């Protein structure tokens, strides 16, 4: 047993769920004044946005504070079929007037920091086939309940990725071994703390989610992190370009969080904190004493 | 940089290689040409891939080896009635102790070989092909300057595309112009291969491509088509141990603290030394 097998062991006791059944009902009551925001990141999803949306809407007024489409700049039917679904939309342009957009995921997550206003944020992904309505619930549980955690990683079982299991939790076993505890790294069904979201950089693109999950990590440990399983979902087929574009991304975030230099060799930026443009911070963990 | 790449693919890389086996007889000039297939637990097709290149032993080929692994199955029998000679990790370096991994096995080769070409193909191929010795030894016979040839196929692997390539492209960019940069089939010098640490396990490939590349440079390294092969189905298990490895000699190379962290795999950071360190009259011998 190494020294990450031991960390992986308890973090699992205390940080993982596999059945994160907690009642919406007892979830509205520890809010205890705290605000829920949940951000669907949309480019061109008209088939499947408005049943995210429709899994999502019975929580609207109790649980869940607010529920927003930030649109990607699509252009077939996704705003209005979100509109009528019963989301609010906010394009890039909207949220964050004074920055000029650039393309990829990270920048929607990030420009959502400044249109929406929960102390609570959770991210689920427009694309998703087969949505189900305790996703949040699940998501928001160890924010709500478990003192000192910021951010949340729903996985999903899978009926008994590549660049999952090729790339990201290959390269966390190299540069951050306890990172490996995380089943999904990549996943995007994630929620987080206002306080921790808009202190820190958000990577472009495909590289959003690692660049976080790092960035907690440094300054937090394995303590602020949890993960909670969302249900049983099989794997879609994504084509291999779309998965090479991916690990690229992965990689170029993965070694500018880790101090490894980067050729640049495939353009897009970080983005600076939102705490920049519109934001008391994050406390990190004391490296001195 | 696209066109130092396509400058490259245009002298350095065949997908049609014209060469015949009488033309390379005649260029070798002297020269001599070793093939080592690696081998552990290869009963089943080891013996095909001999049996392709046994008929080119006394001309093209002056030697051609198994380097047993460690089978417990009926590799050597079978390798040796195909007409190879058979030679263990223990009689190819006596004196140090053998450790697991692909990488041992052809650095130990080194030991027990004489060629000034070396020529690298893996024991486990369905389909071997009686050219690809030629195809592989064409370039270091018949260019200037070429030390290490990669032996790719057409298709009509995950790991290639999407952890050996981007992070080549990361870190060492000019490399992602090689196609396959995994691949077991290839053939060095003795000078380039006796000088070189070798990388354990999976990462001796790699390893011994990003070497040549900051030793000898691009215009040292090659690259042939072997022919229209399959992408061979292997277990995501089998692919996340070989990515994991691959990465961590990416990272010796580079000199990224690699934790040594396998995954919930074996993972090992410690290379070999160039092996003119422990046979340096034979490596002399073979110099000129
Ligand atoms: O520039 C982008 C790319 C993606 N997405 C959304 O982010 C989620 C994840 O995108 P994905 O990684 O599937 O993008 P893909 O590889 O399909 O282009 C989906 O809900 C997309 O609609 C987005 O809002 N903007
Ligand atoms: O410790 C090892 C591993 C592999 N091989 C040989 O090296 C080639 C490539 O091995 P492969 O990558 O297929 O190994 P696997 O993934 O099957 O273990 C094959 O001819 C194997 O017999 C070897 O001699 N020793
Ligand atoms: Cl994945
Ligand atoms: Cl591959
Ligand atoms: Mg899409
Ligand atoms: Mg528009
Ligand atoms: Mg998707
Ligand atoms: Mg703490
Ligand atoms: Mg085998
Ligand atoms: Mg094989």
């Amino acid at each position: 047993l190494t020294a990450t097998d031991l960390a992986r062991h308890r973090w699992l006791t205390d940080n993982s769920w596999t059945r994160p059944t907690w009642t919406v009902a007892e979830l509205e009551a520890a809010k205890a004044g705290r605000t829920i925001s949940v951000v669907l990141p949309a480019l061109n999803e008209e088939e499947t946005v408005g049943g995210v949306v429709e899994t999502i809407r019975p929580l609207l007024g109790g649980l869940v504070d607010e529920l927003i489409v930030l649109d990607s700049g699509s252009t077939d039917d996704t705003e209005i079929r979100a509109m009528a679904a019963g989301a609010r939309v906010i394009s890039r342009e909207v949220a964050l007037p004074e920055v000029a957009p650039q393309p990829g995921k990270g920048e929607v997550l990030w420009r959502s920091l400044a249109a929406t206003t929960g102390d609570i944020i959770v991210f689920i992904d427009s694309d998703l086939i087969d949505p189900d309505p305790m996703f949040v619930p699940k998501l928001v549980g160890p924010l709500l309940l478990s003192e000192g955690v910021h951010l949340v990683k729903g996985f999903y079982r899978r009926p008994l990725g590549r660049v999952t299991e090729l790339v990201a939790r290959p390269l966390l076993a190299a540069l951050r071994p306890e990172l490996t505890c995380v089943l999904q790294p990549l996943g995007g069904e994630y929620a987080g703390t206002r306080e921790l979201l808009m202190s820190v950089p958000f990577a472009p693109g495909y590289g959003v989610e690692i660049g976080l999950l790092v960035d907690t990590y440094d300054r937090l440990g394995l303590d602020a992190i949890a993960q909670v399983n969302l249900g049983v979902r099989a794997h879609r087929n994504r084509p291999l370009t779309d998965l090479a574009a991916m690990s690229r991304q992965v990689i170029a975030t993965l070694f500018s969080r880790c101090g490894v230099p980067d050729s640049g060799v495939g353009s897009l930026v970080d983005r600076p904190p939102m705490n920049t443009l519109r934001g008391a911070a994050l406390e990190h963990h004391h490296h001195h004493h």
